[PDB]
């Protein structure tokens, strides 16, 4: 239902929908603040649902699920010339561990979204964004500061959840809409056993194909160097319809944040050159317009911004307050943002395409496709260039 050789993905993530992320929907977390004291704010969905209990969690989440993304969003996405969405979902939508605080119900809306996608000629990846015990310790896995995916029976539970996803969404019923199942979002390579992670990817690959599914398998790069995956799941070995998902940001360290705009652009262009050398189909499954980490709680609940020297011993670069509202941005910051967006688009269109993180946020403009588009910073149509040919690809 997609030609990965000839077509280019132009998509957005539907983030914050089925996995809560505080920086994306701060209104769900802010009621737990005690004045300026954030010490009692739950840091992730795990603790949010635990603190509320099953009844309050389900009431609040049903309202969230039913309003955050609707059919009208899918219409707008198509109208903007996008052809694709990536849908993050956590393991808990399908299976709970004993004593898990999570609530269920997300699958109902997942299936509505697949229909809305069909109706609007939009293709989809389903992405297992959170595994039991956490594969990365990020709040976007469900469970912050824990790295237990490879401990105990957590890997086997994850495979069982994937098998459910394979039987439901990897078959004939959705073969016109689903163009990939992503086995696991952002496993944190440096802290994991890479041999065991490869075995997990292979087991998921084989399990899906054994169901009779021809659906592409999407593997996240696990924060490895470009080309690391060139020799894994290869046509030589009879393994086929495999896509590598690279995520690209320049806001996670002080070194990245202190780069001037020209050096930001050079790094973006190089993402394109280097992805082109790889032997698998590859798609930039996450990226954004952010040149700062100023969005409230981007680094986590009760953590500040490296950009203003408020976290992790980072030096002060600039004040975040002026950058929280896009109406307050200087002309220079707007121009830098537009340049950066265009450079990334050119780099990512040089291989399989791109998937912006994310469609919408409550009030974080660097991270909202909608906000950037309405303010003229994201090209519309997406092929428009005010800064043509920054990278010089051929």
């Amino acid at each position: 239902a997609w030609d990965y050789d000839n077509n280019v993905i132009r998509g957005v993530n539907l983030g914050g929908w089925f996995v809560l992320e505080p920086y994306m929907t701060p209104s769900l977390f802010e009621p737990f603040q005690n004045g300026n004291d954030q010490s009692g704010v739950p840091v992730d969905e795990y603790h949010w649902t635990q603190t509320l209990g099953k009844e309050a969690a389900l009431r609040i989440l049903q309202k969230h699920w039913s309003t955050w993304i609707t059919e009208q969003d899918f219409k707008q996405i198509s109208n903007l010339g996008l052809n694709f969405v990536r849908i993050p979902i956590g393991y808990w939508a399908f299976q709970l561990l004993d004593n898990d605080p999570y609530v269920q119900g997300q699958v109902q809306y997942l299936e509505k979204a697949l229909g809305w996608a069909r109706k609007n000629n939009i293709r989809v990846w389903i992405d297992l964004h959170g595994a039991p015990g956490s594969q990365n310790g990020f709040d976007n896995s469900g469970l912050r500061d824990s790295y237990n995916f490879q401990n105990g029976d957590n890997t086997q539970v994850t495979l069982n959840v994937l098998n459910t996803i394979f039987k439901k969404y990897g078959g004939n019923e959705y073969s016109d809409v689903v163009i990939g199942i992503e086995l696991l979002n952002e496993p944190l390579g440096p802290v994991l056993n890479m041999d065991k992670l490869k075995q997990f990817f292979l087991d998921g690959y084989n399990s899906l194909r054994q169901t009779g599914s021809v659906t592409p398998v999407i593997i996240h790069d696990a924060f490895q160097v470009f080309g690391y995956w060139n020799n894994f799941l290869t046509v030589a070995e009879g393994q086929w319809n495999v896509v590598v998902d690279h995520h690209h940001y320049q806001v996670i360290s002080g070194g990245e944040l202190s780069r001037n705009i020209n050096d930001h652009i050079s790094v973006a262009c190089n993402w394109g050159w280097d992805a082109k050398k790889e032997s698998h189909w590859n798609v930039a499954g996450e990226w954004s317009a952010a040149l700062t980490d100023c969005a409230k709680w981007l680094n986590g609940v009760n953590r500040g911004a490296r950009y203003e020297g408020a976290y992790d011993n980072a030096p002060y670069i600039g004040s975040c307050q002026p950058l929280l509202d896009i109406s307050q941005w200087s002309d220079e910051h707007k121009t830098d943002t537009r340049r950066y967006i265009e450079a990334q688009l050119d780099a990512f269109e040089y291989t399989g395409g791109w998937v912006f993180w994310s469609w919408k946020t409550e009030n974080a403009p660097e991270w909202s496709f909608q906000t950037l588009t309405y303010n003229g910073l994201f090209p519309q149509p997406v092929t428009d260039r005010q800064f043509p040919n920054q990278c010089g690809f051929h």
